[PDB]
């Protein structure tokens, strides 16, 4: 009974495999078959390349071993290499068109998701090219999927020398029986066979997973889409500044280039974006998901003024300042995306693009108290039950489990009856004492939420609602202002509150804006439509965030 | 008697003066004179400059407002504007061409490091041109080194209006008598001087500064040469990562730009880093000044083989792969000088460039044993001292202000005798009970070394020179390997124990190896050469590290 899959690099987790470029070459060059190919494994055990691939050398080292061996095999087969012949050149080329097999990594991540161990094994070396970078990129995205990389050059043995099988049955804590080994290379695969693990020679990927499904009876091939990476919170790297002697804010921290700043809505968390942040850190971005003061491990001071926007707004230019960051791109959703507009209208100069999921941008209205307003909208009673102080508190801190799991479902999953809600007593008044398990939420993603709620409460969180009068005050020295930044506006087709009519004057204020619109998408947008979220934000990161 | 110093930005802090380029367009076109420079006060109070300065608009939709009080203002003139005039042109490039008067923010320093509360009061706009990141980065040096800074367009109040001076006199919670208030323009100066307050004339800073040390009783012209900026720890971000579960590593974190490693000695900590952080940050690098294993913040294990440079290496790879980050160039001193070699042998992929303060990169001799190596030179003594557990610990942990005090001094102020030092029994044996204060250090900065150490002690510190033969026979395997990645290595010629010249032979490892030398620095290269240490590091940055 198996419990273990090992893959190879080369030909297995990434394509094209960088073997057959040795092979393309002579093609390419119309010189002799297996000339490069043998100037490659020239030595065998002794030779250049297994020196490399023990990490005896680096590569840029062997390049110049690898052009003599290639001299004198053009030598014996009486033939002359180009003129410009660079091994240099082929092998940036062929690192740098080397991609991941996805449908690979889908398998060993449905495999690692079915309680089995995975590992990468691979023959490579120590690479300090001028454009190490790419790679070193590849091999960062993979391992986080894998509970193992054993690297031949880093652990001073190669494949197929029999040792390295024994080191990683060793690693694995497991016996040759319960793994599972992929390799494009027969001659690799041959030890592990010899020992009684399971082996597959991988040409085609697709016969490959066939053989692989076969083997573990878990279904790996016409499987379902996956929903994106997720974050684990004890792997993630936790950032506190203080902005001010009794505010501390924390945040979340993945990647590198352009920050991006993560601001969630009413009662979330820096969690609510864990489908966003392995996503946007991989398409090149810093991405920095906070914690709005009130919430988790940020501050969350009792007074109601220390929540209105003027001050929040304060805060997070004191963020960057303290971060030395001269701007950042501001993602917002619900109450993130109303502060996310007003950071826009205040702070240009801080914000390097503006981005709301579901809050659209509405102009104050100084004919109208911003009471009168909320009165004006049915949707909106839930934001009057808000207003005074204890009641919201009482039955949202009564049962955190019961709150997360009434609040947290999809548009098709309807617990709430967000109409008379002051009148029937407040917002689970006709919901269940046990409600299920929404289908965008784990167990243990509601556990996260309820232990990170024990911390601070409601108070804070819902003295954002409680600014309305001194918000309108603030927001009607701006109504001369308009948006002329890169901005983008996602609507959520079923946020019943949010909903995407109420972002149609927009343009009005912002004449660039760029939209996006979700379908069958609720309020919670960031868990119920990741891989969209994702895809919208991403493409409208590289066109207008730099 | 002043305790209180007011700059305007544009012509005092920040030269050329942006106001001063309607003049400079003026004579470049051949137009008639103020043509340009009374269509942008068109309309006084009630007119688009004045909107813009009070934040009623933006500068965007300011742009084509001050374009046709430029047409109006031609017609009058009977004069005609170019072809591709562009006041949006004209002003980019003005507010790009603007810089930081130096001599005014050292005065500005000066006089807040002599006790005074220092503020920006400016007259300015919310900036949302595609390039106002510019202006951002200027404004963010700018302010981090005042109390306040009062911006018009925050505020909506202008100068010269007198309501600004009395909100001015009110953040600062002082009388106009006790305010000394610097701007280039009389009409906004006016105001200042009519409620009682000091007020200076700025044209040339020269003798605005000599009329400003003449107020005060502050010498602030021809002051010798100043510190770099320093950190305070409280104002910092702070990142925690755990690498494994039970390490976790600290680290301070400033700026954006590529990620830079900065790895301390023995017994320091990320604040040894406290003149480089702001630099680097400035000079457009993301700082991640590291707290090493078995130090501050970080976890401290009690193990001996938990400080062997594998698994610190390794473990550092680990924090690069939970930030996202595939890369980062490792600037290391003392044993973090060692670490960051190792890291560019090991991880070549993972490191950007290497450099080192005072360590040199020296291959291990198979031929001898790491102790007969560390026996064969008598300045080397101490780390045989370092061997035995609990010794060095009681001596070190006994008083740690004498410790710290005894150590952290310049090459000329000696107190040490590193010669037989286990002989002698110990570091401080001929060192006295009280030492004087080394002028590299304040009291303050004694005192958070002190509270640094009273956590963890000296365990996990020693620790680093207790794996001297796992360290060996791990660095034996990288024999073959040479360093052919950028490389940094900086001499401190008064070190006498990493004295300059055992770093001659690294070119036969290392040999596109670039080099650095301070003279008349002792071991603690970043407190006693700061200025030069920056100096060096930026420019090899920019250079070699992109
Ligand atoms: C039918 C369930 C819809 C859920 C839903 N939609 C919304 N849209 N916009 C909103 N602020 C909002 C809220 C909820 C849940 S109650 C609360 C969290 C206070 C706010
Ligand atoms: C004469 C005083 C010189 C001070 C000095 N120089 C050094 N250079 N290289 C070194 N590891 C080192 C050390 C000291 C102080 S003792 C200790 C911290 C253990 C190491």
């Amino acid at each position: 009974t198996l419990r273990a899959a090992v893959f190879d690099l080369d030909g297995v987790l990434a394509l094209p495999a960088v073997f057959g470029v040795l092979g393309r070459t002579e093609e390419a060059l119309a010189l002799p078959r297996g000339l490069l190919n043998d100037a490659f494994q020239k030595g065998g055990p002794e030779g250049a390349t297994t020196r490399l691939m023990k990490g005896e050398i680096t590569l840029s080292q062997w390049i110049p071993l690898m052009e003599e061996n290639c001299r004198k095999c053009s030598e014996t087969a009486k033939v002359c290499l180009p003129k410009n012949f660079s091994i240099k050149e082929i092998f940036d080329k062929a690192i740098s068109a080397r991609k991941i097999n996805r449908p690979m990594l889908q398998a060993a991540l449905m495999l690692r998701k079915k309680g089995f161990t995975t590992a990468i094994l691979t023959n490579t070396w120590l690479d300090d090219r001028a454009e190490r970078d790419g790679l070193a990129q590849l091999m960062c995205e993979l391992k986080m999927h894998f509970d193992f990389l054993i690297e031949s050059c880093q652990v001073g043995m190669v494949k197929p020398e029999p040792q390295i099988y024994k080191f990683l049955l060793d690693t694995l804590k497991a016996s040759p029986s319960e793994v599972v080994f992929l390799d494009d290379i027969g001659a690799n695969l041959k030890p592990a066979r010899d020992l009684g693990m399971v082996t597959i020679l991988v040409q085609d990927t697709d016969t490959a997973l066939k053989e692989l499904e076969k083997v573990t009876g878990i279904q790996l091939l016409n499987t379902p889409a996956p929903l994106p990476t997720s974050c684990n919170p004890s792997d993630m790297s936790h950032g506190y500044v203080t902005v001010k002697p009794r505010v501390r804010l924390h945040f979340v921290e993945l990647g590198s280039g352009p920050a991006v700043c993560l601001c969630h809505g009413f009662p979330e968390s820096w969690y609510s974006w864990r489908y966003q942040i392995p996503a946007l850190a991989q398409a090149g971005y810093r991405v920095l998901a906070m914690d709005m003061k009130g919430y988790g491990e940020s501050s969350a001071p009792p007074e109601i003024e220390e929540y209105c926007m003027e001050v929040l707004c304060k805060e997070m230019v004191t963020f960057l300042d303290k971060l030395g960051l001269s701007q950042a791109v501001f993602i917002g959703h619900d109450w993130g995306g109303m502060l996310v507009w007003y950071m826009a209208l205040f702070y240009p100069e801080r914000v390097r693009a503006v981005a709301s999921l579901n809050t659209p941008f509405i102009p104050a209205n100084p004919n109208m108290s911003p009471l009168e307003s909320i009165k004006a909208n049915p949707v909106f009673d839930y934001q009057l039950y808000f207003q005074e102080p204890g009641v919201a508190e009482a039955e949202l801190e009564q049962n955190l489990s019961r709150t997360f799991k009434s609040l947290f479902r999809a548009s098709d999953e309807s617990v709430l009856s967000m109409h008379k809600v002051c009148e029937a007593g407040g917002l689970f008044v006709n919901s269940p004492e046990e409600p299920s398990l929404s289908r965008m939420v784990t167990e243990e993603e509601i556990q996260f939420y309820v232990q990170q709620f024990k911390k601070s409460g409601f108070r804070g969180p819902l003295n954002w609602y409680r600014n309305m009068e001194r918000n309108w005050k603030w927001a009607c020295k701006s109504l001369g202002r308009k948006i002329l930044i890169p901005a983008l506006m996602v609507t959520a087709e079923k946020d019943f509150v949010l909903v995407p009519q109420m972002s149609q004057h927009m343009e009005d204020w912002i004449p660039h804006l760029k939209r996006g619109h979700i379908e069958d998408c609720g309020h919670w947008t960031q868990m119920d439509k990741p891989t969209e979220v994702n895809q919208i934000l991403i493409k409208w990161l590289d066109s207008d965030a730099r």
